[PDB]
């Protein structure tokens, strides 16, 4: 069974931020528009007995005083009156400014997606779903006291946190342009969490990590050799970046045998995305990175959670999104989902102009990170006292 989170309060809240706007109306309308809703199981948002029992689940990873600051500023832009010089002191310690600026529903907004991304963790361990789907998730980039990337509270380290305190091991797999690096640093000393970015990376381009360090960083104590990251030249197509990637998610899969796997699924990688970094599609017949990473992952059949981040085109952001949730059910059902090329009639149909189709409007370093990757993971599985079988993993490349 695949299950997908949404409600009507969950859509006001995720469409509430100036970033984002109405981005979640659309993937979920186009989503409802392709008569994908009667396949899935919808999964409610999780909601609290009291604001302790909130605030020790925020707590798990964020500091009380972050997300006291967060709160605070929620209300502070709720008020017609401007931030006192000490409040915006306040803020700029926790790096709640400049890309993550306040807004009237910024702690309402963020907590959503904590709310969503513990659902799906949840629906997961009970044996409800066999995947969950959450495009009002993703914020990869929220540090324990620190705001980044529009990124405010990390939904993400929380949802693997529920997972790994369900012997369980998590597979964490990051497919947006930006490195993952709130949730590498979260899980940078568990080797019971191993994660894996694959991103841009470049000279100041954000957020400047998941690279060659001035050596390449993989973990530390008894994490070291759990970060994986694989950095990527700009203009990479769907092939090429399918094929950098295949290989390292089969190896990660084998020797790691993860209870949980947790995708995040930025659509910042799509050729039309205003970033126009990386050249991948959303075409399923060449075939979508996104596509192929996502069926590569599922065919495991392992209990996975896909999650959002990453989009700024939104028409094709729900385009992408609404080929991985049909995709999905394909996949864990058995049942054949067959999507129109043309956009079906619905409230956002207009934003597809002046097309309406579903398809989007384009037209050896590897090798290196191949070799040092799988060293990694040979270092990882002899650490982990882990038993592989080192010719299967090394043919995989
Ligand atoms: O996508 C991100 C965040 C990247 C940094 C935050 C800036 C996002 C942004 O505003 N991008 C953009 C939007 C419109 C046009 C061009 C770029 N993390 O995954
Ligand atoms: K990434
Ligand atoms: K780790
Ligand atoms: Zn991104």
């Amino acid at each position: 069974s695949v299950g997908i989170v949404y409600g009507d309060q969950y859509r006001q809240l995720c469409c509430s931020s100036p970033k984002f706007g109405d981005r979640y109306a659309l993937v979920m309308d186009l989503i409802n528009a392709y008569k994908l809703i009667p396949e899935l199981s919808r999964v409610p948002p999780l909601q609290w007995d009291s604001p302790s029992r909130m605030y020790e689940a925020v707590t798990a990873f964020h500091s009380t005083e972050y997300v006291d600051a967060l709160k605070k500023l929620q209300m502070l832009h709720c008020e017609e009156k401007e931030l006192t010089a000490d409040d915006e002191l306040l803020m700029d310690s926790f790096s709640l400014n400049y890309d993550c600026p306040g807004f009237p529903s910024v702690f309402d907004y963020s907590l959503a997606a904590v709310q969503g991304s513990l659902a799906a963790a949840s629906a997961l361990i009970c044996r409800h779903c066999e995947v969950v789907i959450n495009w009002g998730g993703g914020w990869h980039h929220a540090k324990r006291s620190e705001a980044s990337g529009f990124c405010y509270l990390n939904d993400i380290v929380l949802a693997i946190h529920r997972l790994v305190s369900s012997q369980t091991r998590v597979l964490y797999v990051d497919l947006d342009l930006h490195h993952g690096d709130g949730v590498e640093e979260a899980f940078w000393y568990s080797p019971r969490v191993v994660t894996f970015s694959v991103h841009h990376a470049s000279p100041g381009f954000f957020p400047g990590t998941g690279t060659w360090n001035m050596i390449f960083l993989n973990g530390a104590g008894r994490g070291r050799f759990s970060a994986f990251n694989l950095p990527l030249e700009e203009g990479i197509n769907d092939l090429d970046w399918s094929n950098a990637i295949g290989p390292i998610l089969d190896s990660l899969n084998i020797v790691i045998q993860p209870s949980y796997v947790v995708v995040q699924c930025g659509a910042d990688c799509l050729a039309t995305d205003p970033h126009r970094i990386f050249r991948l599609t959303n075409f399923y017949p060449s075939l979508s990175g996104y596509l192929y990473a996502i069926k590569k992952i599922l065919s495991w059949k392992v209990p996975t959670l896909i999650l959002g981040g990453g989009g700024y085109n939104f028409p094709d952001t729900a385009r992408l999104w609404t080929r991985v949730t049909a995709l999905t059910i394909e996949e864990v059902k058995g049942k054949k989902m067959t999507i129109s090329p043309e956009i079906p009639e619905h409230s956002y149909f207009s934003r597809y102009g002046p097309d309406f189709e579903l398809d989007i409007d384009y037209f050896d370093s590897i090798q290196k990170h191949h070799r040092r990757i799988l060293e990694q993971l040979r270092n990882y599985a002899d650490l982990n006292k882990l038993i592989y079988d080192y010719d299967q993993v090394y043919q995989l490349y």
